[PDB]
């Protein structure tokens, strides 16, 4: 946890994981494709750099009408994956599994027209994401639109 004196601005990566590649109507269990996907992923951010070896893995879950509930869901998942993420020889120091829960729900959006049961819990999807906050990381000059 170091923090001396930052000079040059940190190189923050958030990659936006999708619940489905991962889990649906599962707990939190990691699939094929999801244990796969989440290996190409564990590469790009296990070739960081330590200097700031801050990895701090965040989770999206929807609402099932028990905050606590949703709140369980959430560290759960984000444990399964750092769990995973971890086994890819990264210290589980080094990383962290945070629920984010809901810190934004975007179905209040894209739901908005939504105040269904069936319907909302259907467009409650939207919402089951889990967010990889890699920071200290390195990467080669991007190409304006690829």
């Amino acid at each position: 946890a170091p923090a001396p004196a930052p000079a040059p601005e940190v190189q923050t990566k958030h990659f936006t994981l999708k619940s489905d590649v991962l889990f649906n109507f599962n707990k939190a269990t990691l699939k094929p494709e999801g244990q796969a996907a989440l290996d190409q992923l564990y590469s790009q951010l296990s070739n960081l750099d330590p200097k700031d070896g801050s990895v701090v893995v965040l989770g999206y879950t929807d609402r099932i009408g028990s905050d606590a509930y949703n709140q369980g869901l959430s560290e759960r998942r984000a444990q399964s994956v750092v769990d995973y993420l971890i086994s890819k020889g990264i210290p589980a120091d080094k990383i962290s599994a945070r629920g984010m829960g809901e810190s934004n729900p975007v179905t209040g959006n894209t739901c908005d027209n939504v105040k269904q049961r069936a319907a909302l819990i259907d467009c409650l999807a939207p919402d089951r994401r889990v967010e990889i906050e890699v920071k200290g990381i390195k990467d080669v000059v991007t190409q304006p639109q690829a």
